[PDB]
């Protein structure tokens, strides 16, 4: 009678399958916190182990058992033939989903990096003018450098951050978009610049490499992606291809938008005909956000309308 | 009956297959973003992945499925031949690449060095005569 004796193998598979499958999901979580995507091999067993329904076969054998009263009568022998052929397809298909996980060493891979990186969303107020005036220069504009003047802390680097969360809405051209913070010094640090791009780029940052040469790399690697870099606060005037950005031209599609507290390093840039300039914030928006940076204990104290009070 | 079980195998080939054709295609596009032409060996595996078809045989089946209403009649056992002979050579077709795909370890070369290294092109104006006269000499 090897009925019985190949149902408790499978009994023992499935105990056995079920810890397998405990241990590569513990696995491909662990990797899935580490921002990596699941291996598509490893998902596609996990999807095969899912759909194996082990529980269906249990059930029937269990039914089976209710008229396993006796081995001799032949009204329920003809369904031995079934639980005969189906036990056996589930154990050795069992067994060899068992040897296929076993196997496994790499559980996940580094996805490739978002066309769009997401930045800070801070509330914004009345920045809607603006902000599709930028967008016009940016979709109507011939020019395919993008310059941004105004005084100090008026909304440049915020008005950066809404452009840049806003352009994953629209459907664009523009495989890659590159957030680059050049105000971290007057010097012009290269090389946190390289790194940014590099890791922006999916390439493989390297130490000892020399700038210059890096910066040949680069200027290679986005001449073939039309790209959206968005250089912040930039105070002196430094060349593009020195850091390894190379200046868009007509022929191409890439588009590249600089800030600066300076008209003179912007026109510097040759950005003289997409410059905009930032206006002060009107007065209903300013003093709607002057709401947004006050209790409600004070708020509720100023902001009720009809009466009047000092 | 094997026809049933081949093609649930080819089923289980497929989705393979696409998770494989999956990881090597991020691989390839992984050694492209650094300036790498793609393995030579890998684009003609890529090639024949693409060129597989499997959904011919796929809607062949579902239209033999319309008809596999009664196994008795035979009128429609004909071609039985056909899809047991079509579904036999993309599995093992598939089992072939399968195997094949799974082995790569490089996925792309440096290519050798361009004619000429692009420069930056800065507008300029009234420079054609003296252009003109370095190709003369040169
Ligand atoms: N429309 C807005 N709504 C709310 N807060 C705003 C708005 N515009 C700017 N801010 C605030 O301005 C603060 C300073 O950032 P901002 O973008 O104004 O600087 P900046 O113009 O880039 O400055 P700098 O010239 O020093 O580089 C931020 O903390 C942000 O909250």
């Amino acid at each position: 009678l090897h009925l019985k004796s190949n149902w408790s193998d499978l009994d023992k598979a499935k105990k056995l399958l079920l810890a397998v499958e405990t241990t590569v999901r513990a696995r491909v979580t662990a990797e899935v916190d580490k921002l990596n995507i699941c291996d598509p091999q490893v998902q596609v067993w996990l999807r095969r182990v899912e759909e194996l329904q082990l529980d269906a076969i249990d059930e029937d054998y269990s039914q089976l058992r209710k008229y396993s009263c006796l081995g001799q009568c032949t009204i329920h022998a003809h369904r031995r033939a079934s639980i005969g052929r189906r036990v056996l397809e589930a154990l050795d298909e069992a067994n060899k989903l068992i040897e296929e996980g076993r196997r496994f060493k790499k559980f996940g891979f580094k996805p490739l990096p978002k066309i769009v990186d997401p930045l800070p969303q801070i509330k914004t107020f009345g920045l809607e003018t603006m902000l599709s005036q930028l967008y016009d220069l940016f979709e109507k504009g011939d020019s395919n450098i993008i310059g941004v003047w105004g005084q100090g802390g008026v909304g440049k680097t915020t008005l950066l951050h809404v452009f840049n969360n806003d352009l994953e809405k629209k459907a664009h051209d523009y495989q890659v978009v590159i957030f680059i913070e050049v105000s971290n010094s007057e010097a012009l640090n290269t090389v946190e610049i390289q790194q940014t791009i590099s890791e922006r780029l999916n390439l493989p940052w390297n130490d000892a490499e020399p700038i210059a040469k890096r910066a040949r790399f680069l200027i290679k690697a986005l001449g073939r992606k039309r790209f959206v870099i968005l250089l912040d606060d930039v105070r002196k005037k430094f060349c593009l291809e020195d850091v390894g950005i190379p200046t868009p031209d007509i022929n191409s599609q890439s588009k590249l938008i600089l800030t600066s507290r300076y008209r003179e390093v912007c026109f510097q840039m040759n950005a003289q005909r997409s410059l905009i300039e930032m206006q002060i914030l009107g007065n209903d928006a300013s003093w709607e956000l002057f709401l947004s940076k006050l209790s409600t204990e004070t708020s509720a104290a100023v902001e009720p309308l009809g009466s009047q009070s000092a």
